[PDB]
């Protein structure tokens, strides 16, 4: 299906996000992994971006948009999709509108993980990103099972140069200062879901189980 994986930065999408492509095998798309690959590439997108992700800012909307309009657009994606991070801002979400209102489609879901300020920092503060796959950890909650190594590859585990706590204090504030009025945008258009992250990861996940199973509740 359409589906929109939204939340703070810590909420946990990320994790909630390697589930659901299992079950329903959907694309992941994230522009926080887009961003990070054109980074990764050397693109002059990618140098352009990475200053404000450095500092723990939204990059601005033009370029967001413009890269997730060329993503989406793609084959792999007339099926379903599944996107994380993204929008952000009301602009992006009105371009997320449009791009999907011209390929006579629309979002059918948009699941909001929940979850406090003071867990979010505790979160992203103990962190720890798998080299090869980009998948995280997270030392104490969710710690890998053999130390400093991923579960399905072996691969190195790092911490993300922005989960420092300077960067996540701000990373914080500059998102939350676009959600209520997101918030509103999706509720007054009926597919908003609040869902509490403030639980295991596991009971998390059966609670956007039940909204994606279709299946009443
Ligand atoms: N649309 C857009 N517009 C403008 N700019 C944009 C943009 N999109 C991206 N950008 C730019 O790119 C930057 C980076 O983007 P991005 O990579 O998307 O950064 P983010 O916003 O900080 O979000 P995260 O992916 O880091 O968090 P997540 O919720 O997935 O967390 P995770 O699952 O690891 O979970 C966190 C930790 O918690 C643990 N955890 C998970 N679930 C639980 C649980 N239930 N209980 C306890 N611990 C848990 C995990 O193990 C992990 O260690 C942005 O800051 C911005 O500059
Ligand atoms: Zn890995």
């Amino acid at each position: 299906m359409n589906i929109v994986l939204m939340g703070l930065p810590g909420a946990g999408k990320g994790t909630q996000a390697d589930r659901i492509v299992e079950k329903y095998g959907t694309p992941h798309i994230s522009t926080g992994d887009m961003f990070r690959a054109a980074i990764q590439e050397g693109t002059e997108l990618g140098v352009k971006a990475k200053s404000f992700m450095d500092q723990g800012a939204l990059v601005p909307d033009e370029v967001t948009i413009g890269i997730v309009r060329e993503r989406l657009s793609k084959s792999d994606c007339d099926n379903g999709f599944l996107l994380d991070g993204f929008p952000r801002t009301v602009p992006q979400a009105e371009a997320l509108d449009q791009l999907l209102a011209d390929m006579g489609r629309k979002i059918e879901h948009v699941l909001n993980i929940q979850v406090e300020k003071e867990e979010l920092i505790a979160r992203l503060t103990g962190r720890r990103i798998c080299k090869v796959c980009g998948t995280s950890y997270h030392l104490l909650f969710n710690p890998p099972q053999v130390e400093g190594k991923c579960d399905k590859d072996g691969g190195e585990l790092y911490q993300r140069a922005d989960d420092n706590p300077d960067t996540v204090t701000n990373r914080l504030e500059v998102n939350m200062n676009q959600t209520a009025p997101l918030l509103a945008f999706y509720d007054s258009k009926e597919v908003l879901v609040n869902i509490n992250g403030q639980k295991d990861i596991k009971d998390v996940f059966k609670d956007l189980d039940v909204i994606l199973q279709g299946n009443g509740q």
